[PDB]
């Protein structure tokens, strides 16, 4: 009922830390009687817990598995390219995917709906990052290039020895949605929540 | 030139993402023939891998267990208090540890040499954050207050609904050090490495 009481939400590692600072302060001053509880795990994990009843809702990149549940699209997040300053394309304005296919990049470990989402798998490499940050910094160390969700990219085009430039033709995207168990009595609750978020993140990538 | 070849370094979650952007670009343009490989795990995990040889060096907050190895102090990192704007102390200039003696203190889960750090004695609560970020944002949601390593604190005193103010009498500290296997033939290697870092981080909190 009324937006009051303990709410247990889980976000996947590649979303939580970059999305939260944008919507949390807003949600607090719009649902003051909402007792927040932020959890963090991989998609399989968060999905299992949602099913058990441990979690009230989960925010992640919609995938095949999140199909069994009620999915609520929050926003589409584009993915930019990340390269070290000493790279040829460092001065480009955008890079077409075609230019990548012929080269290899650093990826996150299996279990992160980013590897199993990089426009199929046209992109071996017996070293995986486990965090998006560890990944970002490998780029700084000039050990390779990678794709990163827009929200994890700083406002500056260049920073800490890394350059972030648009990926186009096609622009890689992933859909961030809110997911809750079908039937849940608190269906309206979750609903307004997804509403508030969807609102605040509208036309955020312009 | 000895600083050439693949180097595998592991940082604990509460250090890596906040320290790396400060020293990685610098190390790259100081040991260009150095092939970086950043790993991330907990203190027990990293320490075990260092012993196996899987890792060349580990950067973490020195603890009792990192005693068996060669420890190299890099810098002492103070810890600030983090509270939500709507908090009484929000306008204070500093808070003595004594005032904390009785309050809602959110902490990292077991397996993080921050909890176990527990300078003083408080009230010990049944919720643990798993990431420093998930922790930071619980503060934003106004679910409690917490201590955070200085490097994980933004320049602005206030930000995204959170206020960061000094902790004093005493100022909580932790020592970040580089650790490598005793005997290792590349002893000099690691040595220069810790040198470089210690240099760049000298007087970073003044």
């Amino acid at each position: 009922e009324t937006m009051s009481g303990p709410l247990h939400i889980g976000l996947i590692p590649t979303v939580g830390p970059y999305l939260l600072p944008h919507i949390i302060p807003m949600l607090h001053q719009t649902f003051p009687k909402l007792e927040m509880y932020l959890h963090e795990a991989q998609t399989h994990q968060l999905l299992a817990q949602l099913d058990s009843g441990k979690l009230d809702a989960v925010i992640l990149a919609l995938v095949k598995e999140s199909e069994a549940f009620i999915e609520v699209p929050l926003f589409d997040e584009p993915m930019l390219l990340a390269i070290y300053e000493d790279h040829p394309w460092a001065n480009r304005e955008a890079v077409p995917m075609a230019d990548l296919a012929g080269e290899k990049l650093l990826m996150l470990e299996d279990g992160h709906s980013l590897r199993d989402q990089a426009m199929g798998f046209c992109f071996d490499t017996h070293f995986r990052a486990t965090s998006l940050e560890t990944l970002r910094n490998m780029v700084a160390a000039g050990s390779g290039i990678t794709l990163l969700p827009a929200l994890a990219v700083p406002p500056e085009r260049k920073r800490d020895g890394v350059v972030y430039l648009p990926a186009i033709k096609p622009e890689p995207r992933r859909t961030i949605g809110l997911v809750y168990r079908p039937g849940s009595p608190l269906r309206s609750r979750y609903e307004q929540l997804a509403e508030a978020i969807r609102a605040r993140m509208d036309g955020h990538f312009d």
